């Protein structure tokens, strides 16, 4: 139920460390290693 979305090519920011990125894929690939979480189980 989205409505009134103002997105695009605006600056990016990681929700784990707070690093800035210029490329979209960069933020995604970063989230992979950027976990900061130990061995978790089901
Ligand atoms: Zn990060």
């Amino acid at each position: 139920g989205s409505s009134g979305s103002s997105g695009g090519e605006t600056p990016y920011l990681c929700g784990q460390c707070g690093k800035s990125f210029t490329q979209r894929g960069s933020l995604a690939v970063h989230q992979r290693s950027c976990s900061q979480s130990g061995p978790s189980s089901g």
